[PDB]
């Protein structure tokens, strides 16, 4: 297996359309042994998770919440066992109110949402590297998602700020992490459809927002030199793997572009 | 002049080593007709104001402050006169608490205090176009200030996020304006001697900050194919009077590199 | 003027629909005394260069003509008097066979005539600056023409290629140039109907390839915030004369984008 | 193995310091059957070869031979077996003469010996993947080997200019590749200590050229957050394999850094 035996902690899972579900599944199916984290709905993450491959501690985890990442190394050790460290770290959290993302406009959104969307989606990644580092082995990886925020497009607004600020904090994460013999990068994925985007399409913000994000997903396609599925969340768990593994040792403070291509081609 | 018969609206003034302070000297040399806002030590800036080459109305401004920016646009035009409107926009603020920049450690910056520096320096650039757009002129011109942001880098730390995060708002500030005919552009400016600046050098954050930012001049000055002169602001306020002017008509969403060439160059 | 009493080159006028023909308007209109410089249709040159504004010397150069560079420096200043320099260089010079662009299969483009196109279109950005910076002023500026090749596109081709190599020889002619206090830079400009780009669009290279180009064009003002008009090439023209001015006086080995802001969003 | 049926074919082995012929120990150590091209001194590349793992077909490939590209496919399919196709090819191949790499000025290099080096080391990308996609299974990698242009440098001059373009031509190469359902991706590398490298450091090209070479390798472990041992290839080797492996499957007209994360640090 390509993670056998490795440690890994898992967050973002609160379906199993979730892009951490998949990542969940393929690490399982290429050896690695899970620890996932989940915010809020923990019944519902628990009956999902029961239909991974394989059996992995569930803990409870808001990014937000000062006592829970206090918590959370101790957490994780009682969970894999003293004497036991982490090989991976798996960021799946993103968050912006719809104030900020969506149809309203880029200018009504109050800076209370957008800072809780920054917290959610960009510092927490360096809260849990900050949490997770200590118990960390050399050689490890930690892992964010990140959708390509280089240039700007409809809809997305506050969340692609976001986006550039968790770019920016990862290239700061890689330093810290060097220090652990420990690697950063983001998966900057294409769309995929997870339940909220397939409810955008169907009408969901209306019919100006459900022809953006069509037209969106149809050009991705095109731009793409091998295509891009939205409906398959595999190439991109894949690509979360590849990271998490020992075959990218020289890649950090970096992103990996799981687009099919798209970001590479202008029409 | 380059600027004959615009008029412009500056903030970020609080000495008379601020860029702003340069932005606004040398816009006034060239027939801009200026508005000035301060934050909060008014009656401190009129005395810095007062030593511009022309007089101006100086208005108070918090970014923070919803009801200054509420007021703000009946506030100007009261100032420019009754059917009379803007050509030009200058953000020069930036702000990050010492916990988030000098010598405190990445990880150790509570989410608090990172959000106000971003709140200030990135929302904000967003906050002053969206007050000021519906009281600017078709080819107008909305210019930010930026500090490279591409790289992780020493010390900087979570202002370096707040400086990608500008980059982003910028890109969709360039969508709003582009409605009013009114273009955004950001100038990344190499580093330059403000007074701040100057006392890190002298010593004030501790022996090692002081030499991390002596090191960054030198190896700025070597790698810019035409130097670098810290204590030099007029090349920054030139460019900035550049994207004001008609002169760049076609260029939007973009950052003007006024760094001596040194981001082109690895070495 | 923004180029009052300035000497500057102007190569590539080959039509009144050159985007060096606009520069060349443009320039002259802002005060600057030109030298003109054309290949093979000299008689065709000299009638269109009459109908610039002002007077202009008309010099031969053929930049793959070993001879013609060697005596050029030394053909300028008998044109502009000695004990005169140059302040400016315009590169507006491109080619590449069709074997290379348009609508035959990227991978049959034979490598003479890529090699060709590479020499016209890239290494001669390098000769020209060889030739001429030994009869360049401090504070004088070289600027070349660019089309944004940071990403693949339909039938551009190597041309494509041509301008990532142009790009790559900029910042090192920038290392070169400073050292003469001059600073060197590109405009990466919009697409602009050129007599050729308007027989590609009415079908000269079939209804495939001006459809294509078509869907470019509508892209292109789609995208930019303060759209593009593909028959205007006065802004491009204007943003060249800013470079060669003395308002953007730290910025070299660099890129602007006179494009609209296209560059900056995605859809 | 994480390439186990896989069959690869590699170019670029000189000697046992060239990184082709890490990747092709790597590749075997994996599984992988390659197919081996060489230049010029085919038996000194055969006792090259013999200390690999494992026995592999060896192949004459000059790539500025029209005859052995032309029969390059033919050739290949003889040595794998009618109706087997590749699933890999390894484009490590570069030149540039000492005219345009090395000491001698960057305006001194006449172009006949740097449209030799962009010959070899950028236009034969596209040539070997004309030659080798008809023989290519769908999921198949087409990776070459890039150093990061983005920025000029000393010393690196016109190859520096040969990589800008390499780039470019990766991203068309894409366009076509995945019309066979192919990848193709660069491998951007940290300085190797190659016998040209170690040579350079001795003092080969004058104190200087050494002086230089030691400040790249000194800076680059300096920036790099998990650090850059410019002895060590096989973090190179293992990148390579990944974008062989079927763990990167949505990426395509893409740069992958293995540089220990240097070039997303400013210092
Ligand atoms: N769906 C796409 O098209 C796409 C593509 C690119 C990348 N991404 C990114 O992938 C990641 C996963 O998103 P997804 O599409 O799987 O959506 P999702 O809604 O399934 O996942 C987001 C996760 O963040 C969690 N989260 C929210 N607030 C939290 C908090 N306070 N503490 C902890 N966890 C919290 C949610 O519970 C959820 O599990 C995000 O970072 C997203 O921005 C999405
Ligand atoms: N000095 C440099 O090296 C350098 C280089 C690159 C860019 N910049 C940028 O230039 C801009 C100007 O900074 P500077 O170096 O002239 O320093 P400065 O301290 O003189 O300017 C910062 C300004 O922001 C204002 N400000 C802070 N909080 C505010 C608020 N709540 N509302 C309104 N205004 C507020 C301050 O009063 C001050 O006038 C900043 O964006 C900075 O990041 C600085
Ligand atoms: N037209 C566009 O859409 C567009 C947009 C971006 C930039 N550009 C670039 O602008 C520049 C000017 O192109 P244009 O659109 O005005 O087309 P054009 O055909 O009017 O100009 C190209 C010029 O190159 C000259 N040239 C060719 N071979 C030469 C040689 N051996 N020696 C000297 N000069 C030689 C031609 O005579 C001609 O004057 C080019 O670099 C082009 O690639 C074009
Ligand atoms: N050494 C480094 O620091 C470094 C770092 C980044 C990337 N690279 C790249 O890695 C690749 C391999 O270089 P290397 O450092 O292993 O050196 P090397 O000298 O061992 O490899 C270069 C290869 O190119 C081959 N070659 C030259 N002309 C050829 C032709 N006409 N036809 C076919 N093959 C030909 C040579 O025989 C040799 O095998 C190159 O593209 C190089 O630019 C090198
Ligand atoms: O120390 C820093 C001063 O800047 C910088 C910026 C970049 C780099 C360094 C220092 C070191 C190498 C890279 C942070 N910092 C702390 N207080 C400040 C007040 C004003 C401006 C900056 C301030
Ligand atoms: O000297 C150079 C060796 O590389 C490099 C690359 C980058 C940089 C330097 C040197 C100095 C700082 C930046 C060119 N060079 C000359 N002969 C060579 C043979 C093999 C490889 C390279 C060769």
């Amino acid at each position: 297996g390509l993670l056998d035996g490795k440690r890994i902690l898992v967050s973002g899972i609160i379906t199993d359309s979730s892009i951490a579900f998949h990542i969940a599944r393929v690490a399982q199916e290429q050896g690695a042994q899970l620890v996932l984290t989940g915010f809020d709905r923990l019944r519902l993450i628990q009956r999902i998770t029961d239909r991974l491959p394989a059996k992995a501690p569930l803990l409870e985890l808001d990014v937000q919440n000062e006592e829970h990442l206090a918590s959370l190394a101790g957490r994780v050790t009682e969970a894999i066992g003293a004497g036991n460290k982490l090989d991976g770290v798996v960021h799946s959290i993103g968050f912006m109110p719809q104030t900020g993302m969506g149809i309203n406009p880029f200018f009504d959104a109050p800076y209370a949402d957008v800072s809780k969307g920054i917290h959610i989606s960009a510092y927490s990644y360096a809260s849990m590297a900050k949490a997770l580092l200590p118990i960390m082995n050399p050689g490890g990886s930690i892992v964010g998602m990140d959708f390509d925020p280089s240039r700007a497009m409809p809809a997305y607004n506050w969340m692609t700020v976001a986006k550039s600020a968790l770019e920016s904090v990862n290239r700061f994460v890689a330093r810290e992490a060097g220090k652990y013999g420990v690697r950063s990068n983001l998966v900057a994925a294409g769309p995929i459809r997870t339940l909220a985007m397939s409810a955008i399409v169907g009408g969901a913000l209306g019919e100006e927002a459900g022809a953006q994000i069509q037209l969106l997903e149809e050009g991705w396609d095109q731009r793409a030199p091998i295509g891009w599925n939205m409906k398959d969340a595999t190439p991109v768990a894949k690509t979360v793997c590849a990271l998490l593994s020992d075959w990218l040792p020289a890649t950090t403070g970096d992103i990996i572009y799981a687009d099919g291509g798209a970001h590479t081609q202008l029409l």
